[PDB]
């Protein structure tokens, strides 16, 4: 079975030439178990939308559906919501001064309403991304054969918080398929992939070239002169270290060991999966950092790095 | 399942084409053994062969010998005062003709561990369909070195097997490797593990106060990023582009296959400065940095 059904106009594969485009299960092709783990990681996590490095998880049998079973009470305790709140305000870039982002998309106007959706967009983001990083970092690190949790933790941050989406919060954000868009979002998706030195766009750039005019200006103008930077890479390694003790302090468990997975992946699959799991940390961490920054850009520190969402 | 071991085709195990594949690296990088990376990469049916295949020539050129020779030198930390590992291993019990058995391995692994970066690098950068070689070279540096093992050199260095090992060497291979926050030991430990208390001194005593400091963590971003560069300005092609395997390899093999890639940039940056720094406590700067064996 194939699950991209390009039509008779282009050959059969086309889709993988798409440099754009990086193999993985989307939220809409997603059926069965792993379509209700999809649904799941939503509504415990509070977002929109399904992790670009879950979606490649997804194409590993039987992983996804395990792992997340195993790390989905561990990431709905205060502790994990407060563990997101530290990596999503440590992500700020001390730069000085700043682009007037709004300003410059009045430029190219762009007027407050629509200023509102991208801010709306960029928020969503703001609140998952650090959340995923944790999720990531849990799931690389049992990988790994090193401990995630069982921590001695007051009751206070054990205590879960609710699942579902805050009322500011459309509960299922759209993405642009880079197999299903033109050449010029193509290019853009890749440029800003290849920026930060990543195998593929995040969903987050998926999510603002809806507007392909301000995920140009972003790129371009407000995360080329910083992404890759020393401060921006000594920035993301803080961000990995801090995530990486922020799971072994966890209560309970999260992850699954690499031993337990024997009877389920190949030691190909195995070995796919740990290198996945490596580079999605440093993925996240880079996205959580640029996303932050072009919020800092548009409403200030303040704004860019509390919880959009307080819970 | 022991957490010593990581999934791989090891050189022992290897038949066919991949056996042929193996034996053709270690004669056209110059080097001893075939790099864990490599191992792992061999797990993914036709990569490697093909990989290698279209890499090789450019791996061979005087630019690349040069290019490796760089980075090597890039890989001293400026930690300041070091210890003395030379009368550390004295007093450990070791003599001048074990010393010289070690002194051999560090140097292959020196030698070998920055070719294996811009081999892997070039290896990553076109599975992201970024640009790897076909740069303007000047017909000296286009100019292939000698095939086949220096003088000074094992043509294979033994390395200690993680699933049969004992408690301890099991145990002493992945404190290094957690050290580093690495997924399994590299071959130089593995090699290492031959002496237990070498491994165990280079882990706790040198290596232990360095590793994923501050420092450690930049002079391996430089790498990474240097390694990256003079894949750029590679002669001729090298690696194979994403959409050249995709008439080969499934959608999750190519996932596996990019993370796995991008994930061994990194490993063998830090074990490059890993390694260099515990021969640099032997030797100092001068033997640690320059080519071991200089063609």
């Amino acid at each position: 079975h194939h699950h991209h059904h390009s039509s008779g106009l282009v050959p059969r594969g086309s889709h993988m030439t798409n440099p754009a485009y990086f193999p993985q299960l989307s939220q809409l092709d997603v059926s069965g178990e792993m379509e209700s783990t999809y649904e799941d990681i939503r509504l415990t996590l509070r977002v929109p939308w399904v992790a670009f490095g879950c979606r490649v998880l997804a194409t590993f049998p039987g992983y996804l559906p395990l792992a997340w079973r195993r790390s989905a009470e561990a990431l709905i305790t205060r502790y994990a919501e407060q563990a997101a709140d530290e990596l999503r305000e440590r992500s700020l870039l001390n730069i000085g001064p700043l682009p007037n982002l709004k300003e410059r998309l009045y430029a190219a106007g762009f007027d407050d309403g629509e200023i509102e959706k991208v801010r709306r967009v960029l928020y969503a983001f703001n609140y998952g991304n650090p959340k995923y990083l944790l999720l990531i970092t849990a799931l690389s690190e049992s990988m790994q054969m090193r401990p995630v949790g069982g921590a001695e933790v007051s009751s206070e941050l054990r205590a879960s918080i609710p699942k579902g989406h805050p009322k500011g919060m459309d509960p299922l954000l759209p993405l642009v398929d880079a197999t299903k868009a033109s050449t010029e979002v193509q290019g853009l998706l890749k440029r800003v992939a290849d920026l930060h030195y990543h195998h593929g766009p995040a969903s987050d750039f998926q999510a603002l070239a809806n507007w392909p005019k301000v995920l140009q200006i972003v790129t371009d103008e407000v995360l080329a002169p910083v992404a890759r930077t020393e401060q921006y890479d000594a920035k993301s390694r803080e961000l990995v270290t801090r995530a990486r003790e922020l799971v072994r302090g966890l209560p309970g468990s999260a992850g699954v060991q690499r031993s337990e997975l024997m009877s389920m992946l190949t030691p190909n699959e195995l070995a796919g999966l740990t290198g996945v799991l490596f580079m999605y940390q440093r993925f996240i961490a880079d996205i959580t950092i640029s996303i932050i920054h072009i919020t800092e850009c548009l409403d200030g520190a303040e704004a860019a790095s509390k919880s959009p969402f307080p819970i």
